[PDB]
């Protein structure tokens, strides 16, 4: 993940703004900001409009 505005993709689908979204499609418990920070999995990161950024 929860940014000031940083928001995700749920792997192309539904905007959140916490990594716990994608976690749903990745099939994991929790993914979160190890995701962005070890880069897990191809999630994007943008403020409120993403899917072409992954900041």
């Amino acid at each position: 993940m929860a940014k000031s505005n940083n928001v995700y993709v749920v792997n192309g689908e539904e905007k959140v703004s916490t990594l716990a979204e994608v976690a749903k499609v990745l099939g994991v418990s929790r993914v979160s900001k190890k995701d962005v920070e070890e880069g897990k999995y191809d999630v994007v990161v943008e403020e409120a409009a993403v899917s072409l950024a992954d900041t």
